[PDB]
DNA sequence: GCCGGTTAACCGG
DNA sequence: GCCGGTTAACCGG
């Protein structure tokens, strides 16, 4: 974690500050704390200057720094990783339509917020904004499913030190015109338990927990982290397409004749 | 539908409008096109007055002509309508605590943007926001789970006459830093071969559709609609059943 | 004290 | 045409 070393630094740059809210007024999802990000990052930007980069920003990088190759497959191969391709590379058609006139953009789809690199290792990091004026569910944190096959193809090409996927909880309150940030929580996705990560299938087969309360005390290895995921993600999913059933299924054979 | 009698008045009005890009940050979720929302929702209030209301101020507005009902159980009452409970009213203790000097707000699971009513009679509308510029999926248009509880409650309590739940879509694309809507369609769900909308079970088990492409030829009465969309709901949930082992498990199994 | 469903709307390594 | 994951963050008829 390039981040946890400065990380007070972060939250004493955060906490206080306040930042008007969107001319909407809804304040939900991605039109929230958004903002917030961005403060994040753009303090990362002059305090790591060389190991911030956003995603789409990383990806033009890369291609800009390799001009002389093109097509997709050439593309692909600047990664010199496959587990890395699966979690930060565009499509097959954008990635070959990528241009020093035509360049990524930010995707909704991205897996990270912000990248950190350096010495060739990875920190994905994914910011999370949570309105501590109320007391809500844990939000979406990764798919789960992405992660069960992020894990796969750790094991396949027996890539363990490569990356870090960390979580920066951002809370905030509404106060006046703005929004301001009264705390912030650190956590490291591959420092938790496992077997204990909660998937929600419903809500797009996300595992969700709130930063601040995630637990850090595994002590394995990142391929026995990977091994103990793939293994509760298979329970999970067994006993979910069960579980359907005795809830979307039986409740309702009443009126199907 | 109170609105498909003024549909090409508002299509007209519509068509050309701007919106200022909601934020820096690109347009997601409810980040994208939901201030247009706010213009629908404003030629609706100025066109049909009596009839348009907020989801929330059609319940502030329930409440508040009731003083002397007080108490949740008692307020449950009102709505005269356990299907109407279910898809509009909030939290036992939202109501409870509700009063003059603690209304109801918008609230992000709502169900619908806008409610038109009229005579006993519910339109509940959703609308629907789409960047044109760009081929996208389907977007999320009801939870399939919801839409189950609520036919089975139309169902059991027989009442197949009394809400329409319909959709409009407002297309836009990017002039500058403004939205500008180019395009708007609408379709009621109701009118819909139910067997054949698509239930997306990962994405929050919704169902999806781009608004101008629904089919509008159903034939039946309410409550075939209503049977024949319990019977495809549990067929999928099955067939999902199943297809969660082809993927996520029997893919994985050979790791421990 | 637990457990999970819903809004919004996105392309395809 | 058709199919279907992901990001964001929400409380409790
Ligand atoms: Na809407």
């Amino acid at each position: 974690s390039f981040i946890k070393p400065i990380y007070q630094d972060i939250n004493s740059i955060l906490i206080g500050q306040k930042v008007k809210r969107p001319k909407s007024g809804t304040l939900s999802g991605h039109a929230a704390g958004e903002p917030f990000e961005k403060l994040v990052y753009k303090f990362l930007k002059e305090n790591l200057s060389d190991l911030t980069f956003k995603q789409y920003e990383y990806l033009n990088d890369l291609f800009m720094k390799n001009p002389a190759i093109i097509g997709h497959e050439a593309r692909y191969k600047l990664f010199n990783s496959p587990t890395l391709l699966f979690l930060l590379s565009r499509g097959k058609a954008a990635t070959e339509n990528w241009s020093i006139e035509n360049l990524f953009e930010e995707k909704q789809n991205d897996t990270a917020d912000i990248l950190l690199v350096k010495d060739q290792f990875y920190e994905l990091l994914d910011v999370k904004t949570r309105n501590i004026s109320k007391s809500a569910q844990a939000p979406n944190i990764i798919s789960a499913y992405k992660l069960a096959q992020t894990c796969a193809k750790m094991i396949d090409n027996k890539e363990f030190d490569l990356f870090d996927i960390n979580y920066l909880e951002v809370d905030w309150e509404l106060n006046g015109e703005d929004l301001v940030c009264v705390s912030t929580s650190f956590a490291e996705l591959f420092k938790s338990e496992p077997s204990e990560l909660y998937i929600n299938w419903a809500a797009a087969m996300q595992i969700q927990f709130h930063v601040r309360d995630l637990d850090q005390g595994f002590n394995g290895t990142r391929e026995e982290w990977a091994k103990s995921y793939l293994k509760h993600f298979v329970t999970q999913a067994e006993q979910r397409a069960i579980s359907m059933i005795d809830k979307f299924v039986k409740p309702f054979k009443k009126y199907i004749l």
